[PDB]
């Protein structure tokens, strides 16, 4: 059908449709007289799997015997969403697995829809890992992904009442084909113990042993015929665990509960004993693993020549003290040797500066649990600080700032303190949040080794957040410049010299217009939800959460519907206003948000005075494959955190590269984007970040905005008085109170200048040639938030090797 | 090789070495270079698989299409051991793959040794539901077998310091390559709630759910192409179970937990919660799929037509107030059909008389977790116990005696009473049993309805405990009769003509000769034990008992010793005395039974004087697999249990198969034994059942035996005294103590008899043609003893179906 599907050969579709009927019979053991649409998703998936398999096994001997330097990604979260059309995109076969379904009766993307999304990660930073993975075997480098197989990945997200209820995502229930389960290397990771002092050094002994198996998944560049391994690690009892009878089995179960259940906090710290025993299971586990396959090829001097840790947050922070303990307790190398491999070896990416997302570990867990660490922790702390003390003679209360150990109530370690120290790099991810970084939080550390701080901006992978969920644009755009732009996304900009062209212009808002018209249709099977598709798309897809300010957007959205109400016969523009995204089960402020938005929705949505000129739709269960359908979809992209307060943002890019335009503050990687296409082609309202902090040394008082401000008053007075709960009439009390009072960032100081943005956007709408010549400028200069850049940038920088575009042999 | 084991042909052979490379590469994903044994045995298990499925595929169309009457045979044990043999053996395979593995560099039968046993039984009930499987599908009946897929089967025994010591039985850690979970078909099974009475009748309302999975296994007949399902059920909490939010999702464990071990006693009740959980859990899953199958073909009285549930002991006896609840709660049959459409479907097969055996449930356990099967079991009493009366007027301790509910202190349901009232028939498992079942505990029953009670002397499969096990016995038989034997087992009395032929008695002789050489290599390897192939190899293997009498074998092993000690110069005929089995966990006199096995073997195997004239070797974790190594390779078996104690015995059968000869009582199938093969060919001694209720007439004073017999008491002395125990002198006084005032199982009063008839085992010994000759005589007369014979005559006697020896086309 579309020329960047692949091709079609005769040979490869015969062979297709034989492979296929192969699975459904001896695989799946079924005739095709009972076989269901399910059955009909695992005979193509294994069919596809199989084409991965020898690539794999050549990869994999390939990186044996060139003994490349080996990058390992650690991480808590995968968030990996399906595979199945992935992996044909990435081995060029999607077409011809079209005509084969084709050929067999079947309707390919509807097996497509079957597939559970793998959501192992709660938002941002667990995608940013899936798209980093897929850019790394794009590039080439011998890069391997590990984290934690847990059975129930994030919540399903189903709304009752206008509430969010969560139920578990028992996302394997039906088998995963993508994964090996590898039960030949499982290794042991001990807790608890203690430590005991010899004439040869400390032994931590008495511990109990949990298992860790890995399951590999593997992960295939972009038509190059490289495939790289994710391994995530389960935990297992020992069978002589606990080992009346009966209750003994059924308390394997305790150690199993490791690996059980994704922590759905984004960006908050819960100090809890199972989380901590995650961290150190991963950390563990992984390290082992590492050291068996530098071994295999006495001399840690070359270690960091052939190994790099990449931290993924301080998540993963206890390989640095694990690393010690191994080099010093077990291989026998002096501290200071230990410490040098540490260092040049491990690397560390934060991910945010909100003080309630860092992780400060009480010491009393870390004693009870992981004895010798907290040893190690300390050791590290006081030859760290007596560098300090040299560098800055007499500066005490620096002493206490940079101190890896909190004093308090509860004595507390700051694991982000650790990885300073233990890091020969250390990285934001938007150039405004790494000079944050340098100017507030780790300005000491950056005083004392400046050479650490470097800046790497986040990025999208073009495979999945454009040929694949966009195969119109990607066509359109590749009939003009024709394919190496998938993998080299800086050639969009060639783009710009079609801005005036009659037919390149009519395409885009065609391909546009495809999308939202199958987006609408979507809605009305899956939801029973009627929206009109000539209306501008105004979306806000992302984690609920205060900084993320979907208050702000439900403010707008009441002032529009107030100003119909009171000049009805006034032409407007139309908008389906989208708001979806999950709320932490514990996060009391971020599930009454979700109540707002559907209860505005059970007003306006009713009116019959607004018609279809303002509908407002809670898009439940957002997850990664929704995002794929609804990106695009959209017109406008909301993205209108408070100043910084995102440390970059991804969602941003994704609808950039889709042909959204922009709404958004001066915060994370909006300041880029808006950078590389023009000020003039994206719309900033609000507060910069100098304007926060000078409002923060007055004193934010929102009461004078409401006192000002008529329209902001009466959607107050709205709330507080039942308008939009009339049952239950005192139902948002807490939301107003906390606007009134409470607000940690700062929803009304940047409430005129949205409104008034947003009219701007309307304003442009009604012009569709304009606004799609301005979409032609966002697309065409949206190519530096390619995660291949990115991982180029931390390959050349940070890891020190070079990444390649030559293809392995098929 | 051997001429049963098939063709190898030259096409057959390289399809066989094509599919396994294909395998190992696809399935496995691993090349040649880093594969282990374990890989090898994955690719030559899922080769052989694949020639399973399109058999079963079609044998279960067939089923459908001719719609015959369907066998349910419903079991909380199935001890199948491994399957890769079975198959081969069943599909005629076993000579091709052994040609193919040769040419690949593979040793087939060290492949073999990596499969786990599934060991999801105890012992003989387990074993004889997995014979049946194997039976019925060589029969040609459609039959399936329903149980529980346990996550730890029967616990794997390891002995420290002479003691047992249990680990998990972790089978299903590398995967099982032969089931297939079928999640389509998962089912709902309710637990706890409460009885509300509407107008409309009764409705179980406000229960817990818990969901059933099942796995299906395939049983291939004997190369008839008939292959049938073993379905078992997985529990699986539903996704809004529980649904702070971590804890909840921890907690479906306690719904997982159903499913998750086998509990491990032989011959004993423990009526605690979650067994009873596991018994509703495999019945109310069952029978939701034997209703669906039948309404897929409004009139159950064609139910009865169309299935058979035979009960396998009382454990799914919950199937009988099930059925009526379905039918009179949600078919809305009156009570009166849907009673007789019950007793004409289900069928009770009792494998016990052991007071302790038997499963009585207190009330108040019935009560709370399964309210309306409580009440249902009433009604059925209430109704029973009026025909009681009315046949035998004024009888009331009748109507005591023979009432489902028992008073006492704690009121408990009899559930071998249920199973009698809802069953059309009722069996024994070998001639002896059902006679004292007639007579002793169901007297007043069989009174009531003698038509019911039936006999159905239990076997074993020739095709496991023959052809896979020794195939040099089955060679060399079929070298003279041909092959047909293996599924008419009757065709062994054909041997009898060969009884004085030099030429088959010198072959015999040979085959137990290479049998016992092979299995004292194995000792060598995986033991480090080293004993005579010259001598009389004496074995008991089966669960540790006190009705088995393992202790009575330790009586006459010391007595040997201290017969050599006494006499050092004499000549005995050498002895290698093996016991062997595993004691249930909490079984304190069973595991002291152990302790004295292994500390006479410390005694007797380091005595100089003894030299290689006597070795005592316990058998470290007997299970299906060890059988198949130790009954062919056993010259003397040992089947030694009180005269009316053991319903049957099925390890009898494989030994006198197997060409050992037999010293035994006259209890369960023994006596059918002898009376098949002649009281001359068996080695029968002690009291019959009607001695020992005259014993128990008088009163059994063990003092009387201690007194008379001075080499009893001279053993007696030597246990008491710390002979066996020297650091430990007391070690042995709880069973001095139990031999002397509380025994229960009569050992002395056997002992001189057992004595005196092993001294004339020995005498038989020292000619060994002589021995060969009445060995030739078992084994001719040993057809009676096949499972094919036993379901022949439950298909025409209980589930009114023909079995048939036609083959289905391949
Ligand atoms: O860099 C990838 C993305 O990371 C997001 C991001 N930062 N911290 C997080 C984060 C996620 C989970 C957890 C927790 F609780 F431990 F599970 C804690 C912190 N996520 C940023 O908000 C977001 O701005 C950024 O684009
Ligand atoms: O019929 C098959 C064999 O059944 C054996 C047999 N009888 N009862 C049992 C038996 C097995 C397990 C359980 C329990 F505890 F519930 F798990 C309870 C009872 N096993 C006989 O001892 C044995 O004599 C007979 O050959
Ligand atoms: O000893 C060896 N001989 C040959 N190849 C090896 C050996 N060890 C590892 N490899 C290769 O690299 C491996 C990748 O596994 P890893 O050690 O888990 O990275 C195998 O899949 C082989 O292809
Ligand atoms: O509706 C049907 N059409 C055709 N075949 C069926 C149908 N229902 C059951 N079968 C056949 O019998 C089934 C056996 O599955 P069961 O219902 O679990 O016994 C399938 O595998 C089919 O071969
Ligand atoms: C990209 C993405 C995110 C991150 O969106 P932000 O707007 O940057 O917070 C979260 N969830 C899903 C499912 C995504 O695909
Ligand atoms: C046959 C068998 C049994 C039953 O043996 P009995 O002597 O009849 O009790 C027990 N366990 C295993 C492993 C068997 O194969």
């Amino acid at each position: 059908q579309i020329s960047v599907r692949g091709l079609a050969g005769v040979e490869n579709v015969t062979e297709l449709k034989k492979n296929f009927n192969r699975h459904l019979h001896f695989t799946l053991v079924k005739d095709r007289n009972v076989a269901t649409p399910r059955d009909y998703y695992f005979a193509l998936a294994h069919t596809v799997r199989d084409h991965l398999v020898g690539r794999w096994i050549r990869t994999q001997q390939h990186y044996y015997e060139k003994d490349p330097k080996r990058i390992y990604y650690l991480s808590l979260e995968f968030y990996m969403g399906r595979t199945l059309q992935n992996t044909m995109v990435n081995l060029a076969l999607e077409n011809a697995c079209d005509e084969a379904t084709y050929q067999l009766g079947l309707d390919m993307e509807e097996l497509e829809e079957i597939e559970e999304d793998a959501g192992l990660g709660n938002g941002g930073l667990g995608r940013l890992a899936a798209c980093f993975l897929d850019s790394m075997a794009t590039l080439g480098l011998a890069a391997y992904g590990y984290g934690i197989r847990y059975e129930f990945g994030i919540f399903n997200q189903k709304i009752c009442g206008g509430w969010q209820m969560e139920e578990a995502d028992d996302w394997l229930r039906y088998g995963n084909p993508w994964e090996k389960a590898r039960p030949e290397f499982t290794l042991p990771v001990h807790f608890y113990g203690r430590v005991e002092h010899t004439s040869q050094g400390a032994k931590w002994v008495d511990t109990q042993v949990v298992l860790a198996m890995p399951y590999d998944t593997p992960v295939p560049g972009y038509r190059n015929n490289v495939v790289n391994t994710m391994r995530l690690w389960s935990a297992k009892a020992p069978n002589d665990f606990n080992l009346g009878y009966i209750q003994a089995v059924l308390d394997r179960n305790l150690a199993e509960n490791i690996s059980r259940v994704l922590y759905p906090n984004d960006n908050f710290f819960e100090g809890k004993e199972l989380r901590l025993k995650q961290e150190y299971f991963v950390v563990a586990a992984t390290l082992q693993d590492i050291i068996r396959r530098f071994k295999s090829s006495t001399n840690f001097d070359a270690f960091p020549d052939k190994v790099a840790i990449q931290l993924n947050d301080t998540h993963p922070s206890l390989a640095i003290p694990e690393l010690m303990r191994v080099l010093v307790d077990l291989e026998r190398l002096d501290w200071d040797k230990a410490w040098e491999v540490t260092v040049k070896t491990c690397a560390y990416t934060n991910h945010t500066v909100l003080p309630e997302a860092l992780e400060r570990w009480p010491v009393h867990l870390l004693e009870t649990l992981l004895p010798r660490h907290l040893q190690i922790i300390y050791e590290i702390n006081q030859r760290f600080l007596n560098r300090v003390a040299a560098a800055f003679p007499g500066d005490v209360d620096r002493l206490r700032r940079m101190s890896l150990v909190e004093e308090g109530a509860v004595k507390r370690i700051n694991m982000a303190h650790l990885c300073i120290a233990g890091s020969h790099a250390v990285n934001g991810v938007a150039r405004i949040h790494s000079e944050i970084l340098k100017k507030t939080i780790f300005k000491d550390f950056y005083e004392l080794e400046p050479h650490k701080f470097q800046n790497k901006t986040n990025g999208i992978t073009p495979r999945r957040w454009l040929v694949l969920c966009n195969p119109g644009l990607a066509e359109i755009i590749a009939e003009r410049i024709g394919e190496e732009y998938i993998s080299d996304l800086d050639q969009l900009r060639k783009l710009l010299s079609y801005v005036d062209d009659e037919a390149f212009i009519r395409d885009v808002a065609k391909v546009k217009q495809e999308n939202k018209l199958k987006f609408a249709a979507y809605l009305e099977r899956e939801y029973k939800v009627h929206i009109n598709p000539n209306s501008l798309f105004d979306v806000q897809v992302k984690r609920i959460h205060e900084y993320k300010r979907q208050l702000l957007n439900c403010l707008h959205v009441i002032t529009l519907y107030n100003r119909i109400k009171k000049e009805p016969n006034k032409f407007v523009v139309p908008r389906t206003v989208m708001i979806g995204g999950k709320a932490a089960p514990g996060y009391h402020m971020a599930k009454m948000i979700i109540k707002l938005i559907t209860a505005i929705g059970d007003v306006v949505n009713h009116d019959p005075v607004v018609g279809d000129r303002l509908r407002v739709i809670f898009l439940e269960n957002y997850r990664v494959s929704l995002a794929e359908k609804v990106i695009p979809a959209a017109d406008l992209s909301e993205q209108i955190s408070t100043a910084g307060t995102e440390a970059s943002g991804t969602g941003n890019m994704k609808f950039m590269l889709n042909g959204a335009l922009t709404i958004g503050t001066m915060d994370g990687a909006n300041v880029e984007m808006a950078e590389e296409a023009g000020e003039e082609n994206f719309f900033i309202f609000g507060m910069r970040v100098e304007d926060v902090d000078r409002l923060d040394q007055r004193g934010y008082n929102a009461q004078e905005y409401y006192d000002r401000i008529p329209e902001l008053r009466q959607i107050i007075e709205q709330l507080s008085s039942g308008f939009f709960s009339p049952k239950q009439p005192d139902l948002f009390k807490d939301i107003v109170n906390m606007l009134m009072h409470h607000d940690r960032f700062k929803v009304f100081a940047d409430y005129e200048e949205y409104v008034k943005c947003q009219e701007r956007v309307s304003a442009l709408y009604k012009n569709p040639r304009e606004w799609t010549r301005m979409v032609i400028r966002n697309i065409a200069t949206s190519g530096k938030f390619s995660s291949d850049r990115t991982i180029a940038q931390y390959a050349r920088e940070i890891w020190g090797v070079e990444p390649s575009r030559q293809r392995l042999p098929a």
